[PDB]
């Protein structure tokens, strides 16, 4: 195959999404995320060369955090917070890039994936009033 | 154009400004900042080859920074703070230089961007009697 | 072909052994919980194969999952355990050729800082814990 | 014009200096400040191949520091304290040399300058009873 | 004679042991330590090719630690906490290797060696109830 | 001709030295210094291929510090503390090599000079029960 | 003659001792210091290609240490606590070699010397109930 499936983790919930094109990796992601809930509630991604917004989730939080990443910049650690089960949401990511950039979004109080590494592609999971469920998507 | 234009952050409030020059890249940049209010109120750059002075907002606050850039120095660690939405602002900013400079402008209360990295050419966005919305612009 | 790690913690549970020639260790999860201060459950996927093979009882309150790309090795890697007939695995800390980590569980008796290299499989004892656990690496 | 001008920042006030000479480089650089005002008062500066010292401002203050440069030594970061606007004045400086040296004088406590980078070539400023405005200038 | 002999540290006391093998290098170490007397008592080592387990004192302590060696792994320092004199004891060991692993075992409450460094082939030294005496062996 | 002589720092007491050698640099110094009077009272200096101490000052102090310095070994960090004007005293010295050695001697509680670096050849100041006036000199 | 002798420091008391090889240098040294007195107290010494144990002083310390030295490792820094003056003694030492060993003994409450560096070839001083003098000697 072309790309790295990442795990998704979290439940069952939301609406399902997969955002990935092979016009171009992501330039730009955005996280939301409550103190209320402690919570993420909605992602958005863009590709290189496309203006266009892909988002999932309901912008409810009181926080934002933006990751932007140059054309051959790579996330080389990666972890995701969230709770386990059926029930399960994502609380937290960190992303950390090839360039010494970083950003971290949430909360981490229950379980942690330490994911695949490499050029961020896309993203996967579900989504309603909260990310009940994300995975990374990377290439080769 | 030829340029990198990172995301606006903040409100779509204030009167528009875009300052870029075709003949150089930004030498100067001061952000001025209040506690009363923890915005950014006021922004002046410079540009290489130009003594002309190009300012934006209402320069009400109490402290103000200077970074001057070297012509053969980028920014690889950049960070803005800002409130989201239509009546956000920008609160804060964390540049990091090629040679290890750096300034610290303002608060990080709410929402970070962690921007495109490169050699800064301009800055576009809205501003009033605050910086309502700043982004950054870059060569390649 | 392999590389045996010291089997740490009791000598109860039912025997486990996860090993395939189809590829070395591509995910390994552990399950712990506060309660009980233990490791209980820990599952492990091999490259090119889509089953996941399961140890324990997942009824611990936490799990930490590591994804480990197909030329990424562990550099460093420690088990916390209680020693002795009625010994338990209670904690696990990898660290990879890539920077990556992960800590799961407690670290309150025993350690082992195990042999290094590519990790192709695990081997101990079993049942509503760890029993006992010992990784497995190439040459 | 084969020289860099940093900003001169602090006030309008005090007599006007420039200490710069075809004769050398800064060989030693000296600041008086005092805890009472917490502001720089005075600065003395001597040159290559130069036996003559040149000062401005009044040497009222409890501290001084010396920077001595060897010929061959560069300034890699400089950050200079003040308070803005037209009866601003200079509260503090921070040198750090391309062999490890560095100096602190005075205080922080209000707006910052991170200065272009190089070799020191001279200073610029106003004085009287404190130093009101100081600019740097290097070589290229 | 192509072996190097750290000093036998602690107590004249307990049966003597050398643990050495013509077939290979320490491959596994085993220290077995009580935070009631603050000591050693026992050691359990196994060598490259070899499944036979050494052991030597009694393993009655509350805590135990596990160094593997990798066939190509030195150990590139070494530190050892005993009491002198006649009735003297081995209370602490701290191993570190030529690829980052370290261990630590017991207490450090008198005297310390820092022993040679290299490839540890063995051991020697006399144990009963407790280690009395520690001394290791490393290649040429 | 071929040294590079370092400030004098302090007052405008003692009794005069100058400590050089072209046949040979310095080998050992030694500073003394006491807790009554927070000040530098004697200093000791040896050249290369000579056992003669050439001393200055009263060594009443309850501290002495000795930094003994390879053929081969340079200054690369070296700082004087004083308290300035017609009354001036040296109070403590910083000094680290090009090996990694250092040496502080006394107190900093008012002015400090960072002097040059280089290959430490001789010491020249002003001294009777204190050193009121101290200056390094290096070759090139 | 082909060597290097550091400053002996402490008082003039004491029987003198010499340990020098030419046959090799030293691969182990023992310092025997005391809480009580605050004190060094005893050295013992052994040298390459030579089973003889060459000490000095009374061992009536509660603590010692033992560093053991490859054949090929340097000492690169090198600290000696002493009380200055006719009645001084030496209270403490503390080695650092080329493979990141280190070790301490003792009390550092009053003079230091840091001296020259390289391969610890012997030691020279006096010593009674105490060590009352100590200097190293190297190779070059
Ligand atoms: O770049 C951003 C933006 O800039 C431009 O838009 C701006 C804004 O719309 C707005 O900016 C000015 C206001 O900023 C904040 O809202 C406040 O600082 C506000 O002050 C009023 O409210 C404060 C909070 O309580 C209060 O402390 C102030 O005193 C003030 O309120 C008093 O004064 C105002 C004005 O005089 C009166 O209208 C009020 O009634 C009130 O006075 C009463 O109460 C007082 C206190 O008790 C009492 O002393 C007095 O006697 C009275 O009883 C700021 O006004 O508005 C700007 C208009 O100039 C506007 O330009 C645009 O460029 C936009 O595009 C851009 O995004
Ligand atoms: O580099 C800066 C500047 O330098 C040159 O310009 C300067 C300035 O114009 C100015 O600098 C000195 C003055 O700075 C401040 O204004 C004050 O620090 C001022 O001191 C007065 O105020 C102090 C704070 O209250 C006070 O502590 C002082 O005592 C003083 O006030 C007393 O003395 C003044 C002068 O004699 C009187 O006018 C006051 O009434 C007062 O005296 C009464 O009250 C006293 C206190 O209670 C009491 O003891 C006394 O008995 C009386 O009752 C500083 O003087 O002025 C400088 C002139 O020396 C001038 O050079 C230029 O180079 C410029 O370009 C540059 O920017
Ligand atoms: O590696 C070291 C060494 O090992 C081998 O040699 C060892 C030693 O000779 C020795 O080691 C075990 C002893 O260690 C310490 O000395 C003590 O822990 C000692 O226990 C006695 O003392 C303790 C502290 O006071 C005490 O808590 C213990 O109860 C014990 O003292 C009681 O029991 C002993 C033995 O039964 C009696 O003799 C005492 O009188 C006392 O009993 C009375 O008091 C008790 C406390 O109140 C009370 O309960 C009781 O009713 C009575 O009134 C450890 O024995 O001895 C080892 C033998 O086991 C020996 O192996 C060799 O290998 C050697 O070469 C090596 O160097
Ligand atoms: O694993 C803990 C424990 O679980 C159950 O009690 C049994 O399977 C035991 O054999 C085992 O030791």
């Amino acid at each position: 195959d072309n790309y790295i499936y990442s795990t998704e983790v979290g439940g069952v919930g939301g609406t399902p999404f997969t955002f990935m094109q092979e016009s171009g990796t992501i330039t730009s992601i955005k996280f939301n995320w409550s103190d209320q809930y402690k919570l993420l509630h909605h992602i958005e991604v863009k590709f290189i060369n496309n203006a266009n917004i892909y988002a999932t989730g309901d912008p409810k939080g009181n926080h934002e955090v933006i990751l932007e990443i140059d054309d051959d910049e790579t996330i080389i650690g990666s972890v995701i917070g969230y709770k386990k089960g059926n029930d399960g949401r994502c609380t937290g990511v960190k992303l950390t890039t090839s360039k010494g950039k970083s950003i971290m979004a949430g909360y981490f109080e229950e379980s942690l994936i330490t994911t695949y590494t490499g050029k961020l592609a896309g993203i996967k999971g579900g989504a309603g009033s909260d990310i009940d469920r994300l995975g990374l998507i990377f290439l080769k």
